[PDB]
């Protein structure tokens, strides 16, 4: 059996993200997955690294130090709850879904946050055990996103260059930093302007790709991959 | 004269960013130049894109779109006053700096969410107003970054790829896509592994840089300059 998280970053559960959120759950429990779902904004989930982050003593409460503050508070058990629940959540996934719209070449800052504070060290990786040692070797990671631009716009000559491009800080810097096996990503290209054939179509994609997630080899996470250098 | 906005995202006025932005404005202010402070952390900015950030009655209550809302919000006079107010900081601004630790080869969500809310349709951009013709054309824009990784950490074959790699979402698809001239950035590699004398390096190597900031061409803010290659 598999266990998928999807971590879902949309206001609207009418939207084609929504659609996209909906269909792999449908197809991931079709298959028998056992599946959950974060949606950030339902939850209101806090996106800013702050020392509430910490509920017990600080280690230096004259200098406060976020990363080392969450780092003694993962080993002594003092993180705040919101943080501890997410990362049951990851401990126990196989796959972590990313569903989300393109805000600004990166992810909204709700997903941001849950990046920031969900991953800290002691969990998700460790000095030495990051990259190919990562804490969370062996797990998948998929980027599902969506775009304003069109495929075209996103091309190494159109005004947004390659999609890759704008991949790296999310596949390479936060995924395969933590030890993930980054899978392909699923690019869905400016779904307000498509047709509703073209929006079907896309839905269809994601729904089909997804009978077949499990046999997908992850991504050579190069700068090579990303770039063509 | 000059105005100068900062845009500072660190919890803690004693940390080398504390430092950086300290002698940014005391710099900018010994110019002569008009100087203001955006400290994300201690306004607990809001950094989720909701309906919360349009006042009154929604465009379309059935089917909620952040982008389409707030366009119509800021045509409207109906934005949330912590946005307005970030917009009339930047309206007014010749030079806006970023001050941030590296998350995630990224902002933190504080000042991710400060881009998402921001810098909305209307006020940054339009159609046609984007990229070299954005809203925002003639102003200046400067990322003053510090990392936990080293320089030789951030080149094209260490672990973590050239640090132009991770500058792109920020660079091109924010800063230049609003009409920024980006300035080239300011990367303070491992502070916290620094000696004393490195971390006062660093600090003079930032001050002395700001002493001659409007002598400044900014970067071709290109894929080439990135990648290239
Ligand atoms: C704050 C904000 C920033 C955006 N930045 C980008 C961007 O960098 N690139 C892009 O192609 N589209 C961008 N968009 C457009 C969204 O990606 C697009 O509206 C969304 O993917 C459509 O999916 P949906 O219908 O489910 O909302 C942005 C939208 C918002 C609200
Ligand atoms: C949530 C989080 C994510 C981080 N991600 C990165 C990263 O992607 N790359 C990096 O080199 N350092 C990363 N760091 C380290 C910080 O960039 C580093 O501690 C900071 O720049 C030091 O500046 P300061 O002493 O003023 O805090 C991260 C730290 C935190 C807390
Ligand atoms: O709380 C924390 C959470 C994350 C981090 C990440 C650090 C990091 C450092 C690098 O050199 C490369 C990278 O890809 C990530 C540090 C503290
Ligand atoms: O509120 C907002 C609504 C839409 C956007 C879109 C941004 C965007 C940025 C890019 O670099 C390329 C692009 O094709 C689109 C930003 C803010
Ligand atoms: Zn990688
Ligand atoms: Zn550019």
């Amino acid at each position: 059996g598999k266990k998928v998280l999807i971590v879902y970053a949309h206001q609207e559960p009418k939207s084609f993200n929504g659609s996209l959120k909906n269909v792999a759950v449908d197809e991931l429990s079709r298959q028998g997955c056992t599946v959950t779902v974060s949606d950030l904004y339902a939850m209101n989930f806090e996106p800013r690294a702050t020392d509430k982050d910490i509920t017990g003593t600080l280690s230096n409460p004259e200098v406060f130090n976020y990363g080392v503050e969450t780092h003694e508070a993962y080993k002594q058990r003092s993180l705040a709850s919101d943080i501890t629940d997410e990362q049951k959540k990851v401990r126990e996934a196989d796959l972590v879904i990313f569903q989300f719209p393109l805000y600004w070449f990166s992810v909204p800052a709700i997903l941001k946050g849950w990046m920031d504070r969900v991953l800290c060290q002691g969990f998700a990786f460790d000095i030495p055990g990051f990259y190919d040692s990562g804490l969370l070797q062996g797990k998948l990671a998929l980027l599902s996103v969506t775009t304003g631009g069109t495929a075209e716009m996103y091309t190494k000559t159109g005004v947004n260059g390659d999609s890759r491009y704008f991949l790296w800080p999310l596949q390479h810097g936060t995924l395969h930093f933590c030890g993930f096996k980054v899978l392909a990503p699923q690019i869905s290209f400016a779904p307000e302007i498509a047709s509703e054939e073209e929006r079907k179509g896309m839905v269809a994609a994601w729904s089909q790709r997804l009978q077949t997630i499990w046999k997908e080899e992850p991504i050579p996470c190069t700068a090579h991959w990303h770039f063509g250098q």
